[PDB]
């Protein structure tokens, strides 16, 4: 069914965006896999599959308002050297994707395209989970210090 | 354990390669669903997520080496638009990636890489399963034109 | 609780557009047993009762606003008299169903009916899951031909 | 238990005969493989799998009789380069294995070794059986053309 | 895919030295059960069918290589007329396997042919685990004398 | 049903033949649990048991015919003072069972009496595969010798 | 089956590594326990019968090849005084065993024993997962203090 | 708790008989496999692995009297070259492990250790049944000639 | 039946030490329970039952000897104000049970009282059991801290 | 293996008192049965049976000490004619058992063979609770009356 262009336009910069995201997760999933935190490591895999839900999400509803789903390129992607750095590069990410989806269900509203206006609706309340979940650990770390936090989610060693 | 530059690189290439065939098998996955082709559109998300797995696997190889691994950037996607062009652009880039993954089995042999070795020869068998069966595609197009080859593979219709 | 009296001219109008499609869907199901495609027949009587549902909840929205739900009329139906004009009916009824409920949910948005928006937007995006699929088979049809499509979803025979 | 000479002589023809045909299936069984068509590969494979029972029921008779088996030189195989030519080849190997059962058949009558007789007799019915399977997929074939004949079997794509 | 030539001839050359395998362990289990050994019968008659696999690897992989298998020719058959020629016969064969395989493996690295190099290899594993088994009976045949090792797995007598 | 008088004769000739092996084979598998070798005694036991529903088959087919089944007389018994003249003892009179059950069939079809016919080929099959086991049990007492084949058949103690 | 001298040395240095290996991980397990940290210590006894594992697979191939395995001494033993000493001893173990396996490989990979090259190319992949493990457990120690990173796999008290 | 240093003393070379032990039944185990005799294999696989558990019962204990366990040495193996030396040999060795268990129990007593005193009287008990084991191999190889003992113990052909 | 009065007295002292423990540990518990640690808590509890085990067994003891057990009266309780002064408490009480059995075994070996003598072997190890368990609780101190260790081990909260 | 001849002749006194008891608590069961005490009855045949059980044991260690176990005879029965009287010989025998196989214990004790002493000191702990056991039964009697005491244990009558 032919879409709105710019309704389209901002279906492919979401998709951008969540492309982007789940690279930065899953890269940071194997980092914190890589230090030792296999708590933190679990939750990171689990949040960059749920970015590829979305990503998903974004390709098809592309598709169907007859446009061209552009996967070529990511946004630049942040990469901690630290579980703290970690944790505020995914934020920083996430409060840009929350903004954008904010700015695609404002427009698409204001073009009647309401199907796509409630999917930027839904992943904007999902994003503000992540962000929810990212400023706790950053809460932990800073009233427990880095080490404390970091400690708690080490993990069980594999048999 | 610190690894050998040039094996880091050649995995890099490889994740770069994976990350691309994960794109692109995806986006043809969802373009064979909305042209109505379920089961090729089935069995297109099921080599994407095979892909996915290549990718981990060197995202985990790089860190454990030491090396940084970068998503950040995907070789050019080719996006068919038809069946046949969606078959013809995988198998193109599946030749791409047999033959990244020759070279760089060939040279973390002559560094003593072995690991690195198996990875690469692993991953080369994969790409070929990938190359027969996309030849094989091809191949009932050619013997039974694509109008014939693609009706077959239509599925059924959803509850 | 007493309602928007356009609000519920508009409901009223959302019930004659289910009621419609009801019968369309319904006519054109035993249309499709009768010629013999059995597999579009099976996704057409489902299509009809998810319209059947539609209906419902137009009908008690109406009452809960202490209106008077208008069953005894529908839109014109259109019925094909080949698959293809079959399908082509349908998605001209969808396209004015999702035109009709754009309307209804900025109608009730702009007086802070939200319940009711959301019954409209809920089905608009429904209703564009029914273009989607009838876009989609027409499709194949421009791509196929019109045998090769209909021959596949021919189906079983009976025991 | 000491043999007719000239019936372990027709048992070797007939072990003989058997081993070009489990050859001959397994080969064309592969072929169907590469070229796309599953189900008439699945269907070879298990053609293959028949004789290859029958080759063994030769080789036990002939060692109870206290011949020597000959294993070491197979008929020449015919190789299809089309699944018509796939279906030519077999049908006209399995007319020649026919004619020897029936020739054995008789000869082992004739000198009163029943059980021997009673073998080569349940194999020329089963070879009567592929051959009624190979003669209806050559009707189909004329009746409808090769490709739909092929298109019907080209089965379901892998997980 | 269009293979190396010389691969191709190399993985010709196995299927050849499998399939009189096959024929010769097959032959062997069939003589085993007639002179009563039916545990040693029951063991060659498992060693023929992994043989089966292995000439069927070797069908596959040549066709993938867009080569001709060529299944109509064995290697001459060596047949033992006591339990240590035939054991003694079947390790003759295993060893011209075995650096068949060797050589196979060694070329197919040289021009890159890794997942053949792979296919070779595990090949000349397994035959080495045949060759293990091989030597080992002719130990026990030369620490306890024929007769001694023979009886001992006479097996159980059919109901 | 009136049947031939003489294929009935022939049928009465073969009920005492199957009357003389049910008895010694008995009195050989009591023969061989006395003597201790119970492996061999429950095999005979076997054997005795399959024997008598020969001798049934033939009573019933005689009386089918209007004969009078004639259970008054044995042929001669042939009763072993070692395991290696049992065995010699069975093997001559299964040689003259089969050499009657040829004769009956071959005078059997000369009338066209073909149901008597196939009784007594499927008994020849029968007896065929007796001889083949005694046979093999000859085979290993000579490559062995009688001490060795004897003990490997002891068999386990009652409880 | 006669190996290669040289072949026969390497997998015996290897046997002796692996001997090492056991026993160091094993006391260390002990030693683990004897402090408190249970948590560490059922991994370490996990890590050493995955090295009984390794020197039984040299065994093994060692007299397949007619070589003597030679089980009589151990390469010196690295004992740790603190958690921290321990990783380090372990840590130093694994980069020789890796560092020798790279060149048995290497080697027997030059006279063609594949078999034996795999070997020690699935041993030397085996002990990068186990540096793997302690360059991890290393990192946590520098990043969190020893104190914390002990203290997370104390464990949980018997009954 | 600091124990008595003679008793550590002690305690030290019980580990060092029993480590020898392992390994000698360990490499006996994987000769009488090679050499064919499957069950005597699992016994002396079976038999190794309790030596296992010997040995850990002692590294325990130093430990827990503040004492260095010495895994580093092994008494001097001795290694049969046919199945009677490898009874004999096993046999030398136990003897001297449980005159070493002996002197340990006593020692150990005369200074009020009761509990190592308790560990070394049940290993001493657990040597004499191991003792029983081997003269009763030994006993029945010289009733019934070596041949005759070692062809019972043959065991099954593997699938 | 009659005893040695001096074992009886041995056997009355034992008890007197169990019931000490028995109430020691359980204070202990219900104090570790008060100020939170409920994981150290319920290793307490299960430690206190143990000895109340104990201490049945000696008034069985007592009374088959003809004895008269006393439970009047206890040895003096070390009382902890922390955590750490629990640990030390126990440990100098289970040192001065530990003596007191070896004392015990070894008096009622000297007259004979081999059961009795059995009695305080096994609780002497018992008693050993829990010197080690306190010890390595002490180390843990030692190395990490007091707040460290008994921070591990708050446990859960309650339902 | 050789034992101490002196150990061996208490072992050997040892079994004779096993075996006086078995048949002593066999008969007093039976007469206990055929007074009607069926409770008893159950308790002594019991009884007897885990002397079976003892004297199994001193056979065992007699033969593995290379002795010859002497069952020939049996010390002198004690027959009671009352309950009392049963009551009072088994409880004399018990004690005679007891006092030898304390000095058995001791005695091994003293040339080391600690397997010997233990198995004396299992057997005297055995017995001493079946001097409980019957000292027990005689408190009773003296202060119930004999009467009062065996009416408790006549039973249930059999169906
Ligand atoms: C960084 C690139 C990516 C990596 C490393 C990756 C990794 C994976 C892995 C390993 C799984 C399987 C998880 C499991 O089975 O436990 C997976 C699942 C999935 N991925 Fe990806 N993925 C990547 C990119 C994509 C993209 C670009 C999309 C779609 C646009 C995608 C969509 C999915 C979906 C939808 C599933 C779940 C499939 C199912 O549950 O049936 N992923 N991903
Ligand atoms: C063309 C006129 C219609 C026809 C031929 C028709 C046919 C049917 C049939 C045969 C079923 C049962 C389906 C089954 O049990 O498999 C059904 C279910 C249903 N219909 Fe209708 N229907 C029609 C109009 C209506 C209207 C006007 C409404 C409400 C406004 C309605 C609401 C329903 C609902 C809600 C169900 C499912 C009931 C349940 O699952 O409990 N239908 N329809
Ligand atoms: C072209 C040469 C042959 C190939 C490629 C081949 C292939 C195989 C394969 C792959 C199987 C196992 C099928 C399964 O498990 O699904 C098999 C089964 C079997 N084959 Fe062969 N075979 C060949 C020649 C032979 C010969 C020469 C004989 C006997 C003369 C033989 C007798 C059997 C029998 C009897 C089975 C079934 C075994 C059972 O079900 O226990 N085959 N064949
Ligand atoms: C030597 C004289 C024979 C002896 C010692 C004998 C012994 C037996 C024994 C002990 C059984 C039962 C086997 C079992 O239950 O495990 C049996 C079964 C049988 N016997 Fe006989 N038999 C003798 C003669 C006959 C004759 C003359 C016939 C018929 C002509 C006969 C027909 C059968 C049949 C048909 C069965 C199996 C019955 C069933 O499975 O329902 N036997 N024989
Ligand atoms: C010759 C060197 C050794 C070899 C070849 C070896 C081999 C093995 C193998 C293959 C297993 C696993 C058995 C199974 O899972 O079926 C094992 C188990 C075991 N081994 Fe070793 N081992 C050796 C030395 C050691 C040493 C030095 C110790 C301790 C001091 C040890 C203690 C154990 C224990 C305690 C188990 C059983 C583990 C369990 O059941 O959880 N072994 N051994
Ligand atoms: C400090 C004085 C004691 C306290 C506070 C105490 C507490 C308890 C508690 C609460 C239980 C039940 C545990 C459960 O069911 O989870 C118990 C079990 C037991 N107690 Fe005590 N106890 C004390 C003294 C004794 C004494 C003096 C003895 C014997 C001399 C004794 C022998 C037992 C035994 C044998 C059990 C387990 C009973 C069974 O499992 O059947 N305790 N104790
Ligand atoms: C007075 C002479 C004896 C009599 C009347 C006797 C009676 C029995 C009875 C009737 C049983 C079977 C109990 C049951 O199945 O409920 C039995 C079991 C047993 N007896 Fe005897 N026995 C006697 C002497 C022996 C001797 C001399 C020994 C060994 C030296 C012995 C060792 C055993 C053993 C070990 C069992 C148990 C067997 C098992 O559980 O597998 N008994 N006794
Ligand atoms: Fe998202
Ligand atoms: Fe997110
Ligand atoms: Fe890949
Ligand atoms: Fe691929
Ligand atoms: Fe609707
Ligand atoms: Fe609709
Ligand atoms: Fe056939
Ligand atoms: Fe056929
Ligand atoms: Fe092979
Ligand atoms: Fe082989
Ligand atoms: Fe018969
Ligand atoms: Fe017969
Ligand atoms: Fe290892
Ligand atoms: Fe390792
Ligand atoms: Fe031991
Ligand atoms: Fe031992
Ligand atoms: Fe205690
Ligand atoms: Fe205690
Ligand atoms: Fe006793
Ligand atoms: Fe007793």
């Amino acid at each position: 069914m032919k879409g709105d262009q710019k309704v389209i336009e901002y279906l492919n910069r979401g998709l951008r965006s969540e492309l982007t995201a789940v690279s930065q997760y899953w890269l940071h999933y194997r980092m914190l896999e890589d230090w030792g935190y296999k708590d933190l490591a679990k939750k990171w895999r689990a949040e960059s599959i749920e970015e590829m839900a979305h990503a998903d999400k974004f390709v098809e509803r592309i598709l169907f308002l007859e446009g061209l789903p552009n996967l070529q390129t990511l946004d630049p992607l942040r990469i901690g050297q630290t579980v703290k750095e970690v944790l505020e590069s995914d934020l920083a990410a996430e409060r840009e994707a929350r903004a954008l989806y904010q700015e695609g269900a404002a427009y698409a509203a204001s073009v009647g395209d309401f199907p796509s206006k409630n999917l930027f609706e839904e992943l904007m309340g999902d994003e503000e989970h992540h962000i929810d979940f990212l400023e706790t650990q950053l809460d932990l770390v800073s009233k427990l210090g880095l080490e404390l936090y970091a400690q708690h989610h080490i993990g069980k060693l594999d048999d």
